């Protein structure tokens, strides 16, 4: 579910 605002794309499984 969570996730970066910014870069890197970095997106978490959550």
């Amino acid at each position: 579910g969570r996730c970066t605002q910014a870069w890197p794309p970095i997106c978490f499984p959550d």
